[PDB]
């Protein structure tokens, strides 16, 4: 037997950080959950009970809090890059650091139409995430994402012209409800190290804002032919707006709202143009995925 | 053996309703989860296998969708009162209907600074709830609530002067983080029937809006002496603003954010006035409850 | 405004305790989650920012661990009674202690057909719970429960003879799947204090075992006319087997398994006597409740 | 823009199947949740609103129930292989089918020491899973797993000799609690098609049973030097017992149980050899992973 793959460390590390402007009294909070898993010359911990190669997960936890004390926690792409770089530089025998960060929403409260200096509301369970893989000799691979963005449109969704055979019962529709939970990931060009990540810092918040804006506007305005066709338009617009992105991935459930035939009861009309009351279906659901990149096809376009 | 208490019916009934203004094209959606449990002369279903006294839960489910088709679903206090009244009036042997409704947020999307006619966002897992108990011969008892409103303030919370004995380790503080999930319930005066509920319909949305506004402003502006003292101020202001409320109940967890002593590492200062990085605690938590009503004490005030 | 009701304390306190037989090497573990809420002369903490009347929830947490160190944690009815009594005796101004305990399963592992001395498995998310209300001057009110016991029978469940009117679509059945999550509560006679609870200690484990045995055997052997009729038989047998119980309460969801008509596909027969493949429904569900006590009817039985 | 990756279909499809021995009256139930995602010449559904290439997820759902009606659902490796093969054979333009199955426990009830013919208990939320990737021209890749197996040992776990530097606070221990949720995956040799999967059918149940037995016995008997060292022993034994497995992967959280120093209270001794009461930590947790395969190193072993 031999170790083909190994990583270890600490998961579910909750972190809060406050910034206090002593001049204005304005406070700003940041809250996240962090996972750090290390790789390197660690196989003997598995094979030989050699704990000398283990940077204790407790120590990794201490290091997350120390890094957050001594560095910005925003944008999360930067914080993740700083943290991962620390582990591969500090420890000769550690050759990769895998940093996952989930960012929790704390939106400043408006009280009597004025922003409150130190009060916040969890305005959505929507998250902003990063996956930062720091690989010694191979730079920094960053995937940025928004997840748990739950949306619904009551019309301007269609689904007709799909394959029909002996397995098919679904009726074509020219007007249905569309509801999803948006998981959208943008994959950055490889960065050579922390200096190159730092040189692009304003692009992280800007690209997250673009991804969210494009997701909401496209969902709201596309007279959707399918989830497939709608998500492709979101991905192509985000790629057009940030050249340092290589790919945009969407993973979208089709959260069904079924019509309810009430015609058995006093001839009530609640289908088609008369549909007012629907049954939201918890399961099953459609699931639609794609990864969009830029073309290099020159023939048979 | 004898039946001391019994109720039965249908839980977790997901309901969506759309309103379509054909003039403006503006669509408005409502989504809820409904539970209806009936009481009455039903003991023989338990004791004698007498199913003749059971209004099938499947039929109760059909009735929820039919009621939603033929009546407003908003405010939920009205929808609940209509539904509960239907069961005690339709069925001679049914003497109480217990209607619980959870209302899910679908907030209209703003696209390029304009409200979209048919696109919505789940802007919070915060709920608006009702419990409506329709009791034949005893009218309609309504409890209204907001739940899952998650808030945090980074300063202007204190906790000192508490009892200290041989069980006490907690340090007094003059500056801590306060974070909670707000569960706030307002209990209406008994209504004689559906006509009296209908006569007060505008008060339901107005009182929910008042409860939320008072909760947010008080949380944000109170230099809090304790969760106890802060919630009491919220409850007294809501009672002052709606005479048809008898009681206001709060149930608030104290969701702890602990300081992290980093002085063992390079003398880093992260406690007291230098506290920037905190550890959010998932459990345990403080839990603080109270029900506030109006006084009738004339002596020893 | 005046305080009509108030309680406060600590929730979600996770507790583990190990017993080590040094003679045999056999270790036994206990794991629970504890909530303690106090009542008494505490209104000034709410009305006057008077923290002198608050036994800090942090101190209540310390007290749970100290009690567990100095006393048995089993049966949970005893541990809860000890803990609640401590608060009303130690603090003159505290007049009630509300102790909720959830007990988590750690079942000894059998390895090569022999019980392992120190290895355990979470063999079910089924819980054993207590609610212990210690009220100064009014003794100790205990409710014991089992919850999250998930069961299914594939036949010997029926549902016919229910009310049929213009709201009814459900077909009568003489053979259906029955599946539920069992919540069963037994309410003890009021105990005068801790001495009387201690005098009955063996009855707590014995009555929990009886409730579980009766629940499983009745579910498995009753050719069920309805959930109502089946749960009534469980409750009456548990009352017959423990005179110190006053009431037995069941709360049972009817977790539906729907037939799937496949006759549209190659005439496949999958309904009635040919039903093999079913669709489990996550929601909605039936919900059936009753509280059974002993009779004192002497006429019109 | 161009489609670099795409799949779509149906998730969260709950399936139940009953087998009825008419001779013995013995019934056997199977319950699972199924996901099927297809790949192939489907990019035009994304780029051109061409729904002609979509096998509707509703049709995929119908096909799961039809397959379950016409074929064994056990072992899940076989059911998954049948289902995936159907999609790549039926549809010329579909070139891969990705089938994920979660199997839910329904263990036969023993009533009065005899197995009941038609009553079952969810004896654990532990799952048995498969991932079956059917790739046209490349056969059938199967990963089998057990997940959610929650275990604890109260002693015979150690953690000492780990790296100590300026980030390290953790104390070495020679006796701690070890608790985890076991996620164990075994990767099968590539199968050429459905005939080769069928030729190995008895190996699926046997290898799952081996993986579980080895996991439980090793956890219980290993005087653990670390999670790393313990999981490596499990993986090497499972590889030794099934030559058709290429790799065994473990993913194990270290679910911490912290000692509680009570010496501040009446000198109570609850640490080290006197530790009886512990605080289970919900988060953070250690996370330890490895993939073990067979060696081909001939030098520098
Ligand atoms: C309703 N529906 C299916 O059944 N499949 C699909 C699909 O892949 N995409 C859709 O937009 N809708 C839909
Ligand atoms: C921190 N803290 C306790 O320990 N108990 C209590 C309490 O009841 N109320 C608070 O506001 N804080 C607090
Ligand atoms: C299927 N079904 C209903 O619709 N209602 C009821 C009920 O109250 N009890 C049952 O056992 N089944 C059932
Ligand atoms: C307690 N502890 C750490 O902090 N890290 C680790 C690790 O990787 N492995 C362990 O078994 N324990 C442990």
């Amino acid at each position: 037997s031999a170790v083909k793959a190994a990583r270890y460390g600490k998961d579910n590390v909750r972190v809060y950080k406050v910034h206090k402007d002593e001049k204005t009294g304005v406070q700003t909070v940041y809250e996240m959950t962090v996972c750090v898993l290390l790789e390197g010359e660690i196989e003997t911990s598995y094979t030989k009970a050699d704990n000398s190669v283990i940077v204790a997960a407790d120590s990794i936890k201490n290091t997350i809090y120390i890094t957050a004390k001594q560095n910005p926690v925003t944008p999360p792409e930067l914080f993740g890059s700083i943290l991962g770089t620390h582990f591969i530089e500090k420890y000769n025998h550690i050759h990769a650091a895998h940093v996952n960060i989930v960012c929790h929403r704390w939106t400043r409260m408006d009280i009597d139409g004025k922003p409150h200096p130190h009060s916040f509301i969890r305005d959505s369970e929507e998250k902003r995430n990063v996956q930062v893989d720091v690989v010694e000799g191979k730079g920094i691979d960053i995937k940025s994402s928004l997840s748990g963005l739950t949306v619904l449109k009551s019309t301007n969704s269609q689904f007709w012209g799909f394959l029909r055979d002996e397995y098919t019962t679904l009726k074509e529709t020219w007007d249905r409800i569309l509801s999803t939970d948006v998981d959208a990931t943008w994959q950055w060009k490889n960065f050579s190290g922390l200096q190159e990540v730092r040189s692009h810092v304003p692009k992280f918040d800007a690209t997250w804002a673009t991804a969210r804006e494009v997701t909401l506007k496209t969902f709201a305005e596309d007279n959707s032919a399918s989830v497939q066709a709608t998500m492709y338009k979101m991905a192509e617009q985000i790629l057009a707006r940030q050249q340092l992105i290589e790919t945009v991935e969407y993973s979208l459930p089709n959260k069904h709202y079924f019509e309810i035939d009430l015609s058995w009861h006093k001839g009530l009309q609640n289908t088609g143009k008369n549909a007012e009351v629907f049954a939201p279906q918890s399961d099953p659901n459609g699931l639609i995925k794609c990864t969009v990149g830029r073309s290099s096809l020159k023939s048979k376009l």
